[PDB]
């Protein structure tokens, strides 16, 4: 067991290993807040997430457990890992916080691209990088689900990491900005594709520099969205199991899909197409991470050898109903027998 030290960061205190060194507020993280640091043990610059009341409710102890369990499974180069979890606590009857550490990442994609048209090159390099995480998320049966710039997170290199896996979803809000139409107004059980929506906006959003669908509320952007793509068809119609919603749908006037080619004026044929395979209304249709990798678009960055398939996830959990001092204790078995990435 380490020796801790503790520090008031923020009218908060922290207790962390004395490895960490140099604890510098860097914002607010999914559920706690983060400061970045200095790791002397692995010459690392990391981001400590201390979680705020892990285990106050069934809900927040489950995230917890959540939030654990997917970060211990990530083992990937383009998504958020795990380098050290810990807790101050010798036990689990004193068992009370629970502290994440990850590497520290430079900026997100928001924050460097706000407003600003990349070139061709740029957009291939980001949006294979994030293909390349999803292929990996999706092989173990894991959906994103909150896919936005704000969560895509970039060093210097443009090397990029896909993190963070209603009032805030209302009005004119980058929060809704990058759904897909089925799960932003609950059309039907979703899939993974509801992943590839996102990239497919966030790359129009790259080669253009304008949001690709800035509604100013749920039904102005379904509106943007239709006029791009099109009204469904009769076949999509039958899949959307929420009938008040497929009601509503049938009373738009239909509207042929638009020419790509037009709308994204004097882009790369190839992005276009791609765009084309991505931004398709029907989930069932649209290209897979896997199947999108190998499009003509990446030519110059696919390597079927390096695009690795994540191990199995076993989600069983998230249909199981436990006392908080029950999800408490598997958090602290998974604290308790975490292993660091070599
Ligand atoms: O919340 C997080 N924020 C991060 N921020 C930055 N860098 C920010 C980017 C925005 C900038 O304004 C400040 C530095 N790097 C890594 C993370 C990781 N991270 C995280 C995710 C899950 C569990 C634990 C943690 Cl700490």
């Amino acid at each position: 067991r380490p020796t801790f030290y503790r520090q008031e960061l923020n009218k908060t205190i922290w207790e962390v290993p004395e490895r960490y060194q140099n604890l510098s507020p860097v914002g607010s993280g999914a559920y706690g807040s983060v400061c970045a640091a200095f790791d002397t043990k692995t010459g690392l610059r990391v981001a400590v997430k201390k979680l705020s009341r892990p285990f106050q409710s069934i809900i927040h102890a489950k995230r917890t457990y959540r939030e654990l369990r997917l970060l211990k499974h990530m083992k990937h180069e383009n998504v958020i890992g795990l380098l050290d979890v810990f807790t101050p606590a010798r036990s689990l009857e004193e068992f009370n916080d629970v502290y994440l550490v990850t590497h520290l990442m430079g900026a997100d994609l928001n924050n460097i691209v706000k407003c600003q048209k990349l070139t061709d090159d740029h957009v291939q390099f980001l949006i294979y990088q994030i293909l390349r995480g999803l292929k990996y998320i999706h092989s173990a049966d894991i959906i994103h689900r909150d896919l936005k710039p704000s969560n895509l997170a970039v060093n210097e290199d443009c090397e990029l990491k896909i993190l963070d896996f209603d009032d805030e979803m209302t009005g004119y809000v980058a929060t809704r900005w990058y759904r897909a139409p089925e799960i932003m107004l609950n059309w039907m059980h979703y899939n993974q594709t509801v992943d590839i929506w996102s990239v497919g906006c966030i790359m129009a959003e790259l080669l253009t520099g304008r949001t690709l669908f800035p509604g100013t509320d749920h039904i102005d952007q379904l509106k943007l969205i239709l006029r791009l793509v099109g009204t469904p068809g009769a076949e999509l119609l039958k899949k959307i199991s929420s009938e008040s919603a497929r009601n509503y749908i049938q009373s738009l006037t239909q509207m042929p899909k638009m020419n790509f080619a037009n709308v994204f004026i004097g882009a790369n044929p190839l992005a276009v197409d791609l765009l084309e395979k991505m931004l398709v209304l029907d989930s069932d249709k649209r290209i897979t991470a896997a199947q999108a990798l190998a499009h003509a678009y990446f030519a110059q960055y696919h390597d079927p050898d390096d695009e690795p398939v994540a191990d199995p996830y076993d989600q069983s959990f998230e249909s199981r109903d436990l006392l908080i001092d029950e999800w408490k204790s598997l958090t602290y078995d998974e604290v308790i027998s975490f292993v660091p990435p070599p």
